[PDB]
């Protein structure tokens, strides 16, 4: 099931102020994908570097409270580990009755981090691609959840921010609070983002311990990738299995079985279960209220990579 | 050491015929991306459509025997597995003294599959993206070996049809047949195709069995790979890790390590050594003699996964 611009109409929004809340990756291109087709928008962020970005970009910017306050519609594009702090100490308060409390992601809503007041309606409009993508193909998809509907038409509001963003314009694809978040953190772990640059790390080092030019093993294990995943977006594994050589391909089969075993798969369904029993978020929470001990010695090694070294010089001249 | 615009001169080709031979994903592109930068041009073909396709891109298609015999630079872009059938029966007794003989990929030569004549420069330039893109890049890099110097200039008439191409502009780094075949060969299978589609196909059965919708495990397993890569691209890793969510970060850091482990390297390095043993070769060389009887099957079962097929619904509306 699948609305489409057909199924929405941004008239729902006419006179309604949208509250986006942050003003990062997904708040700015909203805000912005918003402003376009004539949505009213108010900028509520803590002062700072977002705080001026978004003056210098021509809005209302205010405190979270005040744009709680002014707005019917409370889009919270905050960090995920930093919406539920915002929320009982600025949001809470200042919610009324008919409000529409809006995600992007349902990481603070199913995993009982934010408990909406019943007077409000709780939706999800999920892009699937970054900020920057999302604002300027506007200038020329995502996944709908309606978690609590008090007002009877959450779905159809939600399908106005749909409409105001312009996803129905490629479609959106109807969920629910839970299944978009246990998939999504699923994904970005166990496949996009965690799979992958161990992946291509392994790779790389595999070639400079074997005694291969670090600059030759940066170019074959990630520059090449773009190239290798564009053509999988395009067509599938298919489209890009036909680009390569036929000595590519037959790699592909007879070597793809080999580095993902029966036994990455048996760690990738473990991967899910602590997803879907609340275990990774508990760990990112504890996480987060411990200081980051951890996610900041990860990220500084990670960056210290010699991938990520020799990755400097040679994309600089090209 | 790396090669670059001024180091190249294509005035060494001035008069001087470049054969293409071969007309596909490498042939189209070079022979136009020469095309453009006032090199002289003969396609040699079979009949079929690579012969009717580069008729009506213009050129002058004729036989690979008759290439061979009235070119003085004879560029190899037939699939690897069919230019040493090709070589003996129709190069061979053709090449004659001073010629370059051109390849874009080493195998041939580092397996001794063509054993080329003493009076015959044998050199390398290996595109590093496939053909359409050197096509446009052209009209608004790569790798160079130099196996075989007969003349004294096969170094510097590699780099005038690295400059003819116009790889000089991003810039040339100058490798070995044996090391670009055999990380060429290990990157295709330990990571960029064999690596990602068995580990796209893992996250996204993984979902499926897990109840999950499969349209939903197809955006968030395939579909936003393609963003994810893009950013790795033009940054590293430390980029596509900063437009993601710390929630993403995080992911990745506590799953990449569970996903390929301390034996998942152990078996690229075993791929490794296969490769640098002839292994893959013989392997690869007996699949195409006995009829292809496991390649053909492979590819058939890659094409019916459901990936691929619900992947078909998902990209034609958007
Ligand atoms: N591409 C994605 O990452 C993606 C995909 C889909 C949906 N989402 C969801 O969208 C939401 C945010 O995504 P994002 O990646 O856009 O977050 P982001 O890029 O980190 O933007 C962060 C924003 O939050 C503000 N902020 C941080 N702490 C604050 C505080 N204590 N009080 C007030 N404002 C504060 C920052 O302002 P300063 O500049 O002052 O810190 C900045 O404007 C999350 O729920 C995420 O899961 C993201
Ligand atoms: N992107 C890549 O795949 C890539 C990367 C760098 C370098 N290379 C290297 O470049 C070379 C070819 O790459 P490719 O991928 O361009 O090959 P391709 O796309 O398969 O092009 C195949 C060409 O070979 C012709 N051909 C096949 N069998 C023939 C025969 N028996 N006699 C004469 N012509 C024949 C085909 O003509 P029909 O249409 O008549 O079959 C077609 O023109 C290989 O050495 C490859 O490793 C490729």
């Amino acid at each position: 099931k699948t609305y489409y611009e057909q199924d929405a109409n941004v008239g729902l929004l006419q006179g309604k102020t949208v509250a986006v809340i942050g003003y990062g990756s997904q708040g700015h291109a909203q805000a912005q994908n918003l402003r376009d087709s004539g949505v009213e928008v108010v900028v509520g962020v803590r002062p700072g570097k977002s705080f001026e970005v978004a003056k210098a970009d021509g809005f209302e910017v205010m405190s979270v409270s005040e744009a709680v306050r002014t707005a019917q519609v409370v889009q919270m594009l905050l960090p995920d580990e930093q919406q539920a702090h915002v929320y009982k100490a600025e949001v809470e308060e200042n919610l009324r009755e008919g409000q529409m409390l809006l995600f992007s992601h349902g990481f603070n809503i199913h995993f009982g981090q934010i408990n909406p007041p019943s007077y409000v309606d709780v939706a999800m409009v999920a892009p699937k691609s970054p900020g920057h993508l999302v604002r300027r193909v506007f200038q020329e998809p995502a996944l709908v959840a309606v978690h609590q509907d008090a007002t009877g038409t959450a779905l159809h509001v939600a399908l106005a921010y749909a409409k105001g963003v312009g996803c129905t314009r490629a479609g959106v694809i109807e969920t629910t609070f839970q299944e978009e978040t246990e998939t999504d953190l699923f994904g970005e772990q166990a496949v996009l983002c965690g799979g992958v640059t161990a992946l291509v790390k392994a790779g790389f080092e595999t070639l400079t311990e074997g005694g291969y030019r670090p600059e030759i093993a940066y170019f074959e294990c990630l520059h090449e990738l773009k190239l290798i995943v564009d053509l999988m977006y395009e067509g599938g594994l298919t489209n890009m299995r036909h680009s390569i050589s036929d000595t590519a391909e037959f790699g592909d089969y007879v070597t793809g079985s080999r580095i993902v075993t029966d036994e990455t798969k048996k760690e990738m369904k473990r991967v899910l279960t602590e997803i879907q029993q609340g275990e990774f978020a508990k760990k990112w929470i504890l996480e987060n209220q411990a200081g980051r001990p951890t996610y900041n010695a990860m990220k500084k090694a990670e960056q210290n990579h010699q991938l990520e070294k020799v990755g400097e010089e040679l994309r600089e001249m090209m």
